[PDB]
């Protein structure tokens, strides 16, 4: 092809700014056109596209969020939604598309591939649950985020007020949670992959107090409740004083780390290769520290999995 | 003298151990002794008293929050436990007493002086809420600690959710709202200090949307209330998605800034000079960028006020 | 006035793009249009001059650098060049510029508003070494740079690798060096404006060696001369291994803080106001935590000092 | 088992702490106890060694260095060494060990195991030149201390200054470098495991300035020479001025990355489960994302590589 698009869907995801520029500069190396769809599959039916310049991505790699943005669009669910974005296209001489983003974005992949039109997905969330990846774009930086958190609530515990409960993103997926729990040093993480006990839990936390342990960190993931009321919650049973931290839409700002440029450049530049291959319909990732691609509709019939290993080793190493 | 003791009380705030350092070091380079009080004034009675040597205060400039820890002391706001304060503090021949926290810690620092015993008191909170220093020393931190929240969220913004409040500490002084809302560009602050009308913050909100700006972040003293409920409020009248970030007691937390390390060290040392000068019953600060101090009682008597004029300015730049 | 314009002269400094915001936003509040003036005075002679709306500003509170970029302008030194200067700001209707910079950028203000061109000077610089001005915009902001650096520093030292110098910025001024050097426990700060002795600083190595003291950190102001020669003749004197940084323009890079994004938005705001009072030839500043503001050929006839109290306590501190 | 003991050797690295943490922790889980051995081998040597409690690792999961400190010992490289060091662990009562750093330190576990003496190595350095592991611990966060300071360069890039080297740690490895380059949009890397020509480092130079790059990031790993001279060399070949970040041991230093902590506990408690179960002359790793273990002598026979296709990746982006 002589010109592709790029666009990025979902929620923001620290690196898709370094995915985008790896797009572009990997196309423009090989001497192809990269042309910029505004605000995700809403802009690309509504025809907010623009030729993306080589310096358009100069000054962005560390940079949060996307200079594209993005939007919902239930619109690019339907048929009428789908045929308009393809005409868009061919209007404007794109004959390929790269789509950074969510569970969401690779949706809108795999339709427009059914329609015939050469399309590349690029996992872009910081929640890690996107098939056909280990890591998805945005994840360790969102760990960062979290453990700056649990990091400056361990300067302010005293004897009196030494529990606290933390809730973290993640809708569905527990990855976040798992992780910045570990790095962390929780003592108890709740996910949804991972029946828990509250019995279980305040045990635990009197067995810390008891052995003298200076403090107790709770994360939560959002997608098995509200730390709000696990806080409450432990309060009243324990009689322990108990702070809750909601961290919210924090997690998804902030400039990425330099595994998520990394990722993003990798990635980026493999959803170019294999649109000028002649390749579409797929999306890519990283695998047992390998580059990989999967045809989207496969990639998707996967049930996302967190290391249930990882999961018992932060309950032993949080005694 | 030839031996003087230190405290922290209050939260835990950064700079604490910057200040701690000071005196300890200020002390030995007169050649007076230093002993650590642990766990506020609640130690102090229980008599949890260790010498501090050189030696000690070593790697803690840089380190959030108290190596002798703070708690809470009812018995201290009583004759009888201000008695056994001092019975400790001779069982240990500490000759004065060097109190860093917040107001509480002032307090006791005024009861002691109304005894006889030779205390000075220095600003280490985060609120700022302490009169005879125009900053309190973990409040630079603290506002760095919201802006990093601002600045993420930023990057985070869509047409769909453009709108923000986070609700950020203070107690009863809006001084990090103020501070922190003029930094991150807030469009609307709310404060203790000053009266705000929720229909102007409406009309400032719709007027800022129309006019094309990406996102309206609004901060909220905790002290004014909660920002769950403003959120609520704003969502409920002008139908606009609002996502609310309350940060909680990571404001406390984390390596002090620039700032309050330079603070900190200037009023640490300045407070042992004091007792060494055979003074007592002063607090520490700095105003109009010079070092001052002041009788606690006469201090504590003025009442807490911002810069009205800040306020002011911060509407204006939002527009 | 109807229209004002508004440069970035100088070094790149944390928080001119705060300042940039403040003059802009602060002008449009009182109806008065703002012209972005790119490439420091080369691009007001060569008339790269672009109306500035309250959107272009948004986003930049929290971005390191100028989005107006600085340039050094020779052609401006002299009376030619000025008064083309004068010709394109005519051309384009300004009738008053404001300067955020250094001490070089407030020359060609001082000679503008002689030819009947009002301007004020804003202090943009991170070596803090203007007149009339206690603290510059992105001093704090290279100081938490350096104090970075410092304590990583900190984690890295053995028994062999004990002995760390850095070089720090400030041209001639050791504003960097001093607060940096208090802030992050240095026990020895060459700074410009006072007196060392290389082997007091020896004697004070070994002091430190003998007494346990785990590291010993240097700090030298690149005005006083070259860390890699200072490391080297400290190894050479010793047979300490001895490790050396030098940051470079790290310093003048970065998101400002909470305080420089503060200051630069006062004293930016308050620019605009003299301008409108009708006053020109005067730069702003803050003075014993007070804005003020001064003329310009007044305030450079002053001589810039340090505190020598905090230099002297920087001493007694690091035994 | 009912004794080990766990050492650190070589320069610090972030994440160190981390793993004596976890350690002490997954021994103390299994019902066996750990003792600290202070400053490596040479403070074995020495029988400087004393039991660690569950507590005494709370509080340095996000630490930076280590709390057992490191310490060179070419004694240990001797037949003497090794018998003396053997000598103390028996006299202690330690029945295998757990040494976390580099190559001196696996050198040292290797002869261990010659001798009969369990041993596990555990990868702790920042430069990634350990075999066994696709990863080292501490590698992750001087790649974020790196960008950290071509991030702050980004922001300081005027028309006369527009070219910048910095140099980066990694002696024989360009693996820092390498990674840091790519995720800093660095336009030239020089590694020793790939070829560079001074003419095509220039070349690219140019080529970029014309087509308008803001400016030209150059990262040379210090194992291919000095940030100094090759800034010389290409300010005097091409008349562009540039300037020159030597960052040095701060690469070391601060608190580990989330990955860093993961990968440290992961790593530490599997080096517990070997010696537990009988193993020892091992050393642990992460390998296409999965924990494995190898024999150390096939391990260390193994030569260090880069990914090539990364770095030919990284010349292709930054046109």
């Amino acid at each position: 092809m002589k010109r592709i698009g790029v666009l990025t869907s979902g929620g923001a995801s620290p690196g898709m700014n370094a995915a985008i520029r790896s797009v572009v500069r990997k196309a423009i190396y090989h001497g192809v056109e990269v042309y910029g769809v505004y605000h995700g599959y809403a802009g690309l039916i509504a025809g907010n596209i623009k030729k993306l310049e080589v310096g358009d991505v100069g000054d962005i790699i560390h940079r949060g969020g996307t200079i594209l943005y993005t939007a919902r669009c239930p619109e690019f669910k339907t048929e009428e939604g789908q045929k308009k974005g393809i005409e868009q296209l061919k209007k404007h001489g794109i004959e390929g598309l790269v789509v950074i983003g969510g569970d969401g974005s690779y949706q809108g992949a795999k339709k427009l591939t059914e329609h015939g039109f050469p399309c590349v997905g690029v996992p872009g969330t910081i929640d890690n649950d996107i098939p056909g990846t280990d890591f998805t774009i945005g994840f360790d930086t969102a760990l960062n985020t979290v453990i700056d958190a649990i990091d400056k609530i361990r300067d302010t515990a005293t004897s009196h007020e030494r529990t606290y409960v933390i809730e973290v993103m993640g809708r569905h997926a527990g990855d976040i949670a798992l992780w910045s729990g570990l790095a962390g040093g929780a003592e108890t993480i709740l996910i949804p992959e991972a029946d828990y006990d509250m019995n279980d839990v305040i045990a635990r936390l009197k067995r810390g107090h008891e052995r003298g342990k200076k403090h107790s960190i709770i994360i939560v993931a959002e997608g098995v409740g509200s730390g709000v009321d696990f806080g409450r919650q432990i309060q009243e049973a324990t009689g322990f004083e108990t702070r809750v931290t909601v961290l919210g839409h924090v997690q998804r700002g902030g400039s990425p780390t330099a595994f998520d440029r990394v990722l993003a450049s990798r990635l980026g530049a493999r959803a170019v290769e294999l649109l000028l291959e002649g390749k579409g319909g797929r999306c890519v990732g990283i695998q047992n520290n390998q580059l990989v691609d999967h045809d989207i509709a496969e990639a998707l019939a996967n049930k996302h999995t967190i290391d249930q290993r990882m999961y018992a080793l932060s309950k032993e190493l949080s005694i």
